[PDB]
């Protein structure tokens, strides 16, 4: 963790993380609950329970890739 935005220590993100690839490179980072519709540039996207956005391709042919935020932002869980 470093200083860009003030999030160091703990970081409550959603269940699923949706990376928006624009032109073959990761442009934006989105996140959604399992079974949740987000919106990306007025395109609404439903993320399934296993963290996968639908549809995966946008009208721009932006590539969406969903994974669990668990293995991304993680959010250091208090024990």
């Amino acid at each position: 963790g470093r200083e860009n935005l003030y999030f160091q220590g703990h970081m409550a993100w959603k269940d699923c993380i949706i990376q928006r690839y624009k032109d073959g490179d990761v442009n934006n980072i989105y996140t959604a609950n399992r079974n949740e519709e987000i919106t990306i540039e007025e395109y609404k996207v439903f993320v399934n329970e296993a963290c996968h956005p639908y549809p995966v391709i946008l009208p721009d042919r932006s590539v969406l890739s969903g994974d669990f935020t668990s293995a991304y932002a993680d959010d250091d869980e208090s024990c």
